[PDB]
């Protein structure tokens, strides 16, 4: 627990967490395009892998309880705790990330880029706002 | 404007970071709601983290013009994403994993350590299920 805070293992633990959460998604996506090809095996086989990447990365965001959200360093645990981090994260998401990438992405000459992080900026907004509405009708 | 070497594409691997760990977490979220009977907080979670994997989904999308964010190699075709898998997996077993196992046990977390043995213990089975697939894969 709490001997993790400010340790290498807390850093390795963070990106062994944002690692295993990709790798779920990427696996995600390669059975989907197996579906397309009628690889069903191995549309399968991406799918069972993928939920053992859910497995490890739970495992690391228990370990992770004692520091704090990997995403916003706010503590997590209870769903007011949690309700509380992801309108933080989601807040920062729709108000400054996917903004400036959006800005930058047009100013590259990608413009069809820019329309779709400008389309997520509008999402989190939404969750954020979906979110709050949540946390404050909470009734813990 | 070529997306290979540009700030977007950097952006996007980022991105495709944030969202796959915001599914991870929002799907953690909702298994504590369940346990604390907040079944309606948990549904949220679990409806926002469905949201999160269409984000992600397209964030790949794009990023097939250029690479595979875990490992710089092409992907698309299942011979493709095999390659690129195993790829991942092997470095994750061999290096990764390893070094933070060490890591852990020279900080003094023996648990810690044991976690991330076991979990290089897991990619490379992965990795040799992903073998044999693309072993006979039908292409
Ligand atoms: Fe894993
Ligand atoms: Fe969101
Ligand atoms: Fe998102």
């Amino acid at each position: 627990m709490a001997q993790l805070k400010g340790s290498k293992t807390e850093e390795n633990l963070k990106y062994a967490f944002a690692g295993e959460s990709q790798a779920n998604r990427r696996y995600l996506y390669f059975a989907s395009k197996a579906d397309v090809e009628g690889q069903n095996d191995i549309a399968a086989l991406f799918r069972s892998t993928a939920e053992g990447e859910t497995g490890h990365a739970h495992g690391h965001l228990e370990y992770l309880e004692a520091v704090g959200d990997p995403a916003t360093g706010l503590p997590f645990g209870t769903s007011r705790q949690n309700l509380q981090s992801a309108i933080a994260g989601e807040t920062h998401e729709y108000t400054d990330m996917y903004p400036g990438m959006a800005k930058t992405a047009r100013d590259e000459g990608f413009e069809e880029i820019a329309n779709w992080f400008e389309t997520l900026a509008k999402a989190e907004r939404s969750h954020a706002n979906r979110y709050t509405k949540a946390l404050d009708g909470l009734v813990d």
